[PDB]
């Protein structure tokens, strides 16, 4: 799971945007995602979860994880989210 698979989650979040913003709740997948993601970009995404609501936020994660280049905020993403048991964690595709 080098960058090459990088490649793919980030062109692969970019393609799930529909599936991310509706099943994502950016206050939850968020707790695990401070792992890859740093805060600005963690709670950046809360901060729109809060100012504009959880979809909204989902929409600026996605951005944030392709804003990340370590190998962990796709499998952090669906990880979080089966910690959570998000819907999004189903359509999100990480080799783990």
């Amino acid at each position: 799971k080098k960058i090459e698979k990088l490649e793919e989650y980030r062109l692969l979040l970019k393609r799930l945007q529909p599936e991310f913003k509706t099943r994502i709740i950016p206050t939850d997948i968020i707790s695990d995602l401070s792992e890859c993601l740093i805060n600005q970009e963690c709670e950046e995404i809360l901060q729109i979860c809060s100012t504009k609501g959880m979809m909204a936020g989902a929409e600026k994660l996605v951005e944030c994880l392709l804003r990340s280049d370590k190998e962990n905020w796709p499998k952090t993403l669906k990880l979080a989210l089966e910690k959570e048991r998000n819907k999004f964690s189903e359509l999100w595709i990480v080799e783990k």
